[PDB]
């Protein structure tokens, strides 16, 4: 959904808008920064998009994008480049400008681009640079410091100086500057981090037609251009397709996969070159080329396909620079809650005006004092407190090993209700493991031998340790992980190729037949000293190998045994051998045909390779299921293995039923039909594959919501089907986490509300959340931190409300008695007592254990609002009681009403109110700070506990110790001590009452509101579906 509206240039209109906004007032600027579409409409006039010199983009977020000329008319929106293709009268993204061309076209491009034809491609595509723009500190200030909040704070600073409250004005300015500097630091540091993370400048050779080789910078590369990759291998500057040769690529830079991966030349064909399909023929930007071998030609060649932000790493960086808006609204009914507090403040302000008039204070002072009171209820430290809360959450995660690039995504961990787990690498170990070999003695399967090392030397062990296509790179074999683990299990050392006995003669590979996907098997020619004839070893699927094997050698239990193995999640391959009467020699063996070796084989044994469940997986899954979080397996693997793992890891506990949803494709003459196949070992789970998921999404849209609500295993899911599933689940108002670790989970991790990658490093761009640890234990950690962050932010906002209302009430009372709180008494209460205690309260770590109860999401809920209105009742009661109680004393002398504050100060009324309110701020900071269920107790926060104790001691000294800070703060000295003790008793009464009020609310109001009003329904579509199912199960 993209809306474009061209605005052709108009000088007179532009200058008219200029003067109007610059002269009239700042209100138009405020409403333009709120609603800038009218600003552009008045500043420039609509035009035919073929003539636009400025665009307005809506994705209903609105951006304005000028249009550059290079004749090429193009614009840049969020890094991507859109060009004006004059013929079709539309701005087409350059990403698609050459989309869909055939692999044959890519191969034909292997002669490169003529320098004359390279300028056009450069102008279209632009430089091959993922340019992170640098904003100057002045411009960072202007961006941060021009908010409406800081504008109001500057207004307040001006007012407090109008009334001569210089210390409080300095306090506001310092708090606001500290607020602005945190934002500037983090925003500038992140930009400088990305700028160097995407930094790359090589001198890459290219193949300019005519036969000459041209050396150019890394930024002069354009799609279709041809690269000459060095034999030694270095970083990859562009996102090229490998046309000739092969090269080891360490793709950890892009996807975090630590192991080298083989890239093979692109195959000639008429299909479209797809980076996701032909991902074994594509070289990505930022990955490292370890070796590059040119089997034909003097050097290896790749064809540039994507450059700049078009590259995969470019898209990953763009998703960090331009994140999609976070799904949850933190301020649920922002205007309504702020309006409740604002109507309270408005009633107070009108009361203040009425009483100031009744006190016969001049009108200018009336207006100034009313505006000061209105400013009291906008705490200068609110943005600082919120940002600091997010920073603390991020730091705690980073110390746990979890790295979130966007700290505001952390609160989405405490909103999670469903987590999708990739099976392999995330739930189960990275690669397969060998639990044994099943040799034969004639036509009978021998008992499984757990480890193949002790197998007596023979054709089976030689096949195990030799029948493979490994290549020793840097003394570390590389290739298919299955072969790696098989040969490692044999224990033999790879030194064509020879293998030495671990403890018994070395064995040589006379000839090797490379594996093929269509052949489902591979064969080799193997000889060893003392061997009369070479032995050719063949490994392949059980049925196919058995078919070529001699029938009298295959036991009748072959099919039954392999099916029994498959049922238990094992993957099985068969090993066969045949003696070749050919003389043992390198040259003679090389002429043997693949058909000769593959045919007339002997079944020697069956090899079973199991992918194991990580030790930390089952506890985490069971903890999530105990918290009533949905654990879903979204894998691209078989359904048998997926269901076996799901049962094993506790997604399907032994008592639940598992039903297979199978959707038949609507073959000729019949429509699509669902059939359900129950299994015998959230009480009903569904398991369905990728084909079934697609058929249900297309043909069965009525039944998709139920499948998604009660589906558990999603096997054989294509990488786009994972993203489709995540989006479909989010359509049900789920908050979906995706703990996929692999590279193919990229779209799912980007779509998911919380996307986590398991085995990553510090500076990873793969997904919003990346952890350094292999196990899925980082998912409970993220959920616990998210719940802690939600509770902490709710408590900080509650404190900034309680704070603000307490100061408002104190100022109202002092206006009533016709004095004010005092300049340095404002400075203390705000700079020290409240800013310290608000930035320190958000330092309390998450509770160590997940619980079934979830944090709220509504700041306007009855709990929060009742807590505020009953804390404020006790605050006002305590202050009023202390005031009315200092009148009854004998030594009391009413303040001089004729003069106005600060001329009244010091006086007993202001002193009493200041003391009580100063204690009340600390009392409220401690009261709003909760421990369990979501946070650790208050006392585990040593800085916060120490701040509370130190400030309480200082305030007790102010109340008791005479002459301590009574000059600066302008406090009146009370000679009496019984009154001081009574004041401390009243403060202790408020402390006890506030904690008792919080406890009583937390314990009773939930039950009270549940009994008082039963839920009409659950707003969540998935909860409605869960009810509709519990009343009547869908699969009957």
């Amino acid at each position: 959904s993209v809306r474009l509206s061209g605005y052709c240039g108009s000088p007179w209109r532009v200058i008219g808008y200029h003067v109007v906004v610059w002269m009239m007032a700042g209100i138009p600027l405020l409403l333009f920064r709120w609603k800038p579409l009218w600003g552009v409409r008045l500043r420039l006039r609509p035009c035919n998009l073929a003539h636009a010199e400025t665009l307005v983009i809506e994705i209903w977020q609105l951006f304005t994008v000028q249009v550059q000329t290079e004749v090429l008319r193009y614009y840049l929106f969020q890094g991507q480049r859109y060009i004006w293709i004059e013929t079709q009268q539309a701005f087409y993204q350059v990403s698609l400008l050459d989309h869909g061309r055939s692999c044959d076209d890519v191969h034909r491009s292997r002669h490169g681009l003529s320098l004359q034809d390279q300028m056009v491609r450069k102008a279209i595509y632009g430089p091959n640079v993922i340019s992170i723009p640098v904003k100057s500190y002045p411009q960072l200030l202007v961006d941060e410091a021009l908010n409406p909040y800081y504008g109001f704070q500057a207004f307040s600073i001006a007012l407090w100086l109008a009334d001569h409250y210089y210390w409080y004005a300095l306090c506001i300015f310092l708090i606001s500057s500290i607020s602005i500097c945190l934002s500037l630091y983090k925003t500038r540091k992140q930009s400088q981090t990305l700028r160097d993370m995407v930094k790359l400048s090589m001198r890459v050779c290219v193949c300019r037609p005519g036969g000459e080789e041209e050396w150019v910078d890394s930024s002069e590369l354009v799609p279709g251009d041809c690269l000459v990759l060095p034999q030694e291998g270095g970083l990859m500057p562009c996102d090229a397709a490998l046309v000739a040769g092969e090269c080891m690529v360490n793709e950890s830079s892009l996807t975090g996969e630590s192991i080298p991966v083989l890239k093979t030349a692109l195959p000639e064909g008429l299909g479209p070159y797809c980076a996701e399909t032909h991902r074994r023929h594509t070289l990505f930007c930022g990955t490292l080329i370890l070796q590059a071998r040119a089997y034909v030609g003097p050097h290896v060649l790749a064809v540039v396909t994507r450059t700049g932000f078009c590259t995969a790493k470019g898209g990953l960086v763009s998703s960090i620079l331009h994140p999609r808006p976070i799904n949850f609204k933190f301020y649920k009914h922002s205007m309504k809650f702020v309006a409740a507090l604002s109507v309270l403040a408005l009633l107070g302000t009108i009361y203040s005006i009425f009483i100031l008039y009744r006190n016969r204070v001049p009108l200018n002072e009336i207006v100034i004092r009313a505006l000061n009171l209105v400013t009291v209820v906008v705490p200068p430290a609110l943005p600082a407190a919120m940002t600091v809360c997010t920073l603390y959450a991020q730091s705690r995660l980073r110390r746990q090993g979890i790295f979130c690039i966007h700290p505001l995504r952390i609160n989405l961990g405490g909103k999670l209700q469903l987590v999708c787990f990739d099976k392999t690498g995330t739930l189960t170990e990275d690669g397969l493991d060998v639990m044994g070999v099943v040799p034969l003695k004639g036509q009978a399967f021998l008992p499984l031998v757990p480890e193949p090392r002790r197998l007596p030397v023979g054709p089976l062990l030689r096949a195990l340790a030799t029948c493979h296509a490994l290549s020793r790179l840097q003394d570390t074999p590389v290739g298919d992980p299955m072969d790696l683990k098989m040969v490692e299990s044999t224990g033999w050392v790879l030194e064509d190729s020879a293998f030495g006995t671990q403890v018994p003669v070395p064995v040589s590979v006379l000839h090797r037949f490379p594996f093929s996907s269509a052949l489902q098997r591979m064969s080799v020619v193997v000889a060893w000293p003392g061997a009369t004839q070479p032995e050719a070893y063949v490994k392949g699927s059980p049925e196919l190998v058995a078919g070529l094997c001699n029938p009298e050698t295959v036991p009748t239990d072959f099919a039954q045994m392999l099916q029994s193995y498959t049922a238990a999640g094992y993957r099985v391959v068969a090993l066969a051998s045949k003696p070749l009467p050919t003389v043992p020699s390198l040259e003679a063996a090389q002429q043997l045909t693949r058909d000769t070796v593959e045919g007339d084989l002997s079944l020697l044994g069956l090899l079973v390779m199991r992918n194991l469940l990580k030790p930390q997986t089952t506890p985490v899954i069971q903890a999530l299921r105990r918290t009533r979080i949905r654990a879903v397996m979204v894998t691209g693997d078989n359904l048998q293995t997926a269901v076996t793992v799901a049962r094993g890891c506790g997604m399907v506990a032994p008592q639940e039923h598992l039903i297979i949803v199978h959707a038949t494709h609507p073959e000729r003459g019949q429509p699509a039909s669902l059939e359900f196949l129950p299994m015998e070992s959230r009480s009903r789970h569904l398991a369905l594959s990728g084909p079934t998921f697609g058929i249900i999404v297309k043909h069965f849209p009525k039944l998709l919501p139920k499948v998604l609500v009660q589906g558990t295993v999603f096997a054989r899911m294509a990488p786009e089907q994972k993203t489709e599933l995540v989006c479909e689940l989010q359509k049900l108002q789920y908050c979906v986490g995706m703990c996929g670790d692999g590279a193919n989970d990229c779209g799912a991790l980007k779509a998911a509300d919380v996307g986590i990658s398991l085995s990553q490093a510090e500076a990873s761009v793969v997904s919003p959340f990346t952890s350094s640890m292999a196990s899925i234990e980082c998912v409970p950690m993220v959920i616990r931190e998210g719940r802690c962050s939600l509770d902490t932010s709710f408590s900080v906002f509650k404190y900034m409300a309680l704070y603000s209302l307490t100061q408002f009430i104190s100022v109202l009372i002092l206006y009533t008695i016709n004095t004010n709180l005092g300049d340095l008494q404002f400075l203390a209460i705000n700079l020290v007592i409240t800013t310290t205690v608000a930035v320190l309260m958000s330092r309390t770590g998450p509770a160590l254990v997940l619980g079934r109860v979830r944090p709220p999401g509504a700041l306007l809920s009855v709990p929060v609002l009742s807590s505020l209105l009953l804390q404020m009742v006790l605050v006002t009661g305590v202050q009023l009681g202390g005031y009315f109680l200092t009148l009854a004393q004998p030594w009391f002398v009413p303040l001089n009403r004729t003069v106005a504050a600060p001329d009244n100060l010091p006086n007993y009324e202001n002193t009493v109110v200041f003391s009580l309110s100063s204690f009340q701020y600390l009392i409220l900071a401690a009261a709003v700070s909760k421990g369990a269920p979501f946070r650790r107790p208050l006392y585990t926060n040593v800085p916060f506990l120490v701040a509370l104790a130190l400030l309480s001691s200082v305030l007790v000294g102010l109340v008791l110790v005479p002459g301590l800070l009574q000059g600066p703060l302008a406090l009146r000295n009370i000679t009496d001590t019984g009154f001081k003790l009574l004041l401390l008793g009243l403060v202790t009464l408020n402390f006890v009452g506030a904690f008792m009020l919080e406890s009583v609310l937390d314990q009773c109001l939930p039950a009270c509101l549940r009994r008082l009003r039963p839920k009409r329904a659950s707003k969540k579509r998935f909860k409605q579906l869960e009810r509709e199912l519990a009343e009547q199960p869908w699969p009957p």
